[PDB]
């Protein structure tokens, strides 16, 4: 691959170093690329707090497979969402900073983050 799926996931959801945050880096981090990704979660833990989620708790993903795992600890995250029904090439993001519970999806060797599934009370 060109872009490893480690690559992948930290380009759109992880942003530890950190109104329109949610403009600036869905686009930034290439999700307005010709369509406006609906719904994306930054996370604003360390890569290595987010990467041992995947030996914590395991759950079933969103899609029904089972690799997926919800973290022992609450996290701080930011959720974008799609607003005013804005399309391409217009996207507009509601931002919605958060502690929740993340839930990832975790493959390969060594076994790291490949999909953000989803956050949790």
């Amino acid at each position: 691959m060109k872009e490893s799926a480690a690559a992948k996931f930290e380009r759109q959801h992880m942003d530890s170093g950190n109104s329109t945050y949610c403009n600036q880096m869905m686009r930034r981090r290439n999700m307005t690329q010709g369509r406006c990704k609906p719904v994306n979660t930054f996370v604003h833990e360390s890569l290595v707090d987010v990467q041992n989620v995947c030996f914590q708790e395991k759950v079933t993903c969103k899609n029904g497979q089972g690799n997926c795992y919800k973290s022992n600890s609450s996290m701080h995250i930011t959720d974008c969402r799609l607003t005013n029904g804005s399309r391409y090439p217009n996207c507009a993001y509601r931002t919605s900073p958060k502690e929740r519970h993340i839930i990832v999806a975790c493959e390969g060797s060594p076994y790291v983050p490949v999909h953000f599934d989803a956050s949790v009370e």
